């Protein structure tokens, strides 16, 4: 009865194919799958209703061990048909132009996107926003609009594209996090080692 | 010039108010739009406080301030990847569902309440491997996987990876409607996009 909790990122391009794999790997292991915030992340393993999150650095919590997993980096996320589509990468003074769809202040990525953008004097309008990046990433397919989320997900999906910011301006350390101290089991190993070799 | 607060409950974000708030921002770009998805009792209870223009879920309503507008009617089917051995049939007796491993959305959602309700009154009892708290997430685990879920046979219409089965008794009906407290006027925008929402179920 293996249980994993991850920030909403990690559900449009991490976790899913791992938890497949694993499921595939292993079928007599239950899995649960929930995301929510770091916070929550963390105060749920302290209290051991949890067995694995993935998050980002900076931990928090001192009862958690936290191992690098990888480099998330914030790209412009667009259609194909979007005119930026035609180039890999594209000068952050870009997005001063351009009209965005973004997830709600509620997530630590659009506190990350807002302070940064602050930070570099940008100031992009906002049109529309929704607390989910499934919806996010649907509203960007069927419109001329763009996005700022982790590159990652784009490769997801054939009609987007990840258009990588020339300085850039948000790059986060996801980690694997587990309560210190408070042994797992043989399925929770199995998970981390295998979350590590496929960013190997 | 103005903007236009909208909440529906989960199953709607993955077929149906994508493509709708797509069409009204491409006719009304000068709209400022917000989206949240979120329970139904949620919804009705902004909506109460004048903290949402207008909300999408499912009849009944329980508060007595609110008006509600037929939209759809959504019925769960059992979604699976093209290469599930149930592909090949467009329908499947609801029997199928005891040798199911299924991929769930967990309990707090009201899918899942009515799932486990309906599946216990017609005394089916299957297996669920996976629990989620995410509609994507269950998707991406059947497109990767051999098991299925229970969903509206709408969302795998958005998916090509994806077939929705009907089930032949129906599992659950439930009737998708549009919120607006009472006598409280909408704006233009509003009034607009209610018309959309119709008129792409028409």
């Amino acid at each position: 009865s293996l249980r994993i909790a991850v920030t909403p990122t990690f559900t449009s391009y991490f976790i899913g194919p791992l938890m497949a794999d694993f499921y595939a790997r292993y079928p007599s292991i239950t899995l649960q799958l929930q995301e929510m915030s770091q916070e929550k992340i963390e105060d749920m393993l302290c209290r051991d209703e949890l067995d694995v999150g993935i998050a980002f650095a900076p931990v928090h919590s001192p009862e958690l061990e936290a191992i690098p997993l990888l480099t998330e980096s914030l790209a412009l996320v667009v259609a194909q048909h979007h005119p930026l589509a035609v180039h890999e990468q594209v000068a952050l003074s870009r997005l001063h132009d351009e009209k965005l769809v973004l997830l709600s202040a509620e997530f630590a990525t659009r506190e990350q996107i807002d302070h940064y953008c602050e930070k570099a004097g940008l100031h992009p309008q906002v049109v529309i926003e929704a607390n989910s990046i499934s919806a996010v990433l649907e509203l960007i397919r069927r419109t001329s609009l763009s996005t700022l989320l982790p590159a990652a997900i784009a490769t997801q999906h054939d009609g987007l594209k990840a258009i990588s910011l020339a300085p850039p301006l948000l790059e986060r350390t996801a980690v694997l996090l587990r309560r210190k101290n408070s042994w797992q089991t043989a399925a929770a190993k199995a998970f981390l080692h295998m979350a590590l070799d496929k960013c190997a």
